[PDB]
């Protein structure tokens, strides 16, 4: 591939330092984010190409879907906070975009009571202040680095994806030039 600024990725005006080597954002809101979950798998492939040891981040934003919104980036405080994500992306996203089933905190909280979570353990992160922490810092982080829209990966603090310039003819072929951008841009 010949990577260009303005066609693979582009570059922040100014750099985050103490960035994640690899950060994503997205929400259970967002369309794209879905497919980039459920059909394209784009982080388990960016990992694969990526050498083991490489940090990755996924963080979730507010600026889609109103109140309960606020309340899915709080709930994915609580899924990093106990180390549950990979239990409850799927449910939250197919209970929000495809079932539409989730419509208030209480319909997520029976998502991770669903998923194994004890009751008790999910109330007491939602509550905690480690998980405030933490929606603070994937507000943060979003404001960092001037998020407008998702899905979207930063790496290194520095560079943006930009999946819009890739090829979509093949799922497949989107996802390898999607994953090589990010080796490339982690090596840059
Ligand atoms: O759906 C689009 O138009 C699109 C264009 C560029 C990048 C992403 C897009 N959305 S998507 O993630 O749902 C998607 C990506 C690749 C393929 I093939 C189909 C959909």
């Amino acid at each position: 591939a010949q990577y260009e600024d303005g066609k693979q990725y582009t570059t922040l005006e100014k750099p985050v330092a103490g960035a994640p080597q690899v950060l994503e954002f997205f929400s259970f809101f967002c369309p794209h984010c879905y497919q980039f979950e459920e059909v394209l798998h784009i982080s388990d492939n960016v990992k694969k190409k990526l050498p083991e040891g490489v940090k990755m981040t996924k963080y979730h934003v507010n600026f889609m879907g109103g109140d309960l919104g606020k309340d899915l980036t709080q709930a994915w405080a609580v899924a990093m906070a106990l180390g549950v994500e990979d239990k409850v992306t799927v449910p939250l996203f197919e209970g929000v975009q495809k079932t539409q089933t989730i419509r208030s905190a209480s319909d997520i909280r029976d998502v991770f009571i669903n998923a194994g979570i004890k009751g008790e353990e999910y109330d007491a992160a939602w509550n905690s202040f480690v998980v405030k922490s933490l929606v603070a810092q994937q507000e943060k982080a979003a404001a960092d680095v001037q998020l407008r829209g998702v899905p979207a990966m930063f790496v290194n603090g520095k560079y943006q994806l930009n999946p819009q310039g890739m090829d979509t003819s093949n799922m497949d072929v989107f996802v390898q030039q999607y994953a090589d951008t990010v080796k490339y841009l982690s090596e840059k």
